[PDB]
């Protein structure tokens, strides 16, 4: 996979973020990740995690899979990068999002994620508390 350049134009929630993108405003949708809605447990904590995250990146990038680009809402599916630290794994190594909707093909980084969710899970973080 590569990653491609975006800017920031505004955090929205937990495994949302809208970004400008071959200078096109898009929403994107977090690949391989749940986060619990915002009346959820942890769904709060997890907005602000992702909105300090893409916020305070000096360099956001995307990162497509080998699959679907755009899911049926219009929404990017990609993996969303922080200065080289990925969201995606990072909601799921803290216990802010749960590895979900893993479909075939656009599911490169799913054991990396599952890995970091093992971790949270016996560090009891957040969602596993
Ligand atoms: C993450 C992801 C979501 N989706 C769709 C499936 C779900 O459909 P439904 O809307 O019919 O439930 C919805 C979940 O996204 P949200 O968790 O943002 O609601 O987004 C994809 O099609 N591909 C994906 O990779």
């Amino acid at each position: 996979l590569h990653k491609e350049p975006a800017t920031l134009i505004k955090a929205i929630d937990g495994d949302t973020v809208k970004l400008m993108y071959k200078g096109q405003p898009m929403t994107f949708r977090l690949l391989l990740v749940d986060v619990p809605e915002f009346n959820e447990k942890y769904g709060p904590e997890a907005s602000a995690f992702t909105k300090k995250m893409v916020e305070n990146a000096k360099k956001i990038e995307v990162e497509f899979d080998k699959g679907q680009r755009t899911d049926k809402y219009g929404r990017g599916l990609a993996y969303i990068y922080a200065d080289g630290k990925m969201v995606n794994e990072a909601l799921v190594r803290q216990g802010l999002a749960k590895v979900a909707y893993v479909y075939k093909g656009n599911n490169t980084h799913e054991q990396l994620l599952r890995k970091a969710e093992a971790q949270a899970k016996k560090e009891k973080l957040n969602i596993w508390s």
